[PDB]
């Protein structure tokens, strides 16, 4: 189970909607998945506790 959003250049975070909730999650440190452009793309793995806020639309 994934979730989509949009992450937070400055926060390096990934922030997604679920249960009508907002939610935040850390990108990461990966040169390829941490926040590189503002309000980019982003997935929240559950399953696994990954993160990519570099996932194109
Ligand atoms: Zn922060
Ligand atoms: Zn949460
Ligand atoms: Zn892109």
């Amino acid at each position: 189970s994934k979730f989509g959003g949009e992450c937070s250049l400055k926060h390096n975070t990934c922030t997604y909607l679920k249960g009508g909730k907002n939610h935040v999650v850390n990108c990461g440190s990966a040169a390829n998945k941490k926040c590189k452009s503002d309000r980019h793309h982003c997935e929240y793995d559950e399953h696994h506790k990954r993160v990519d806020c570099q996932t194109p639309v």
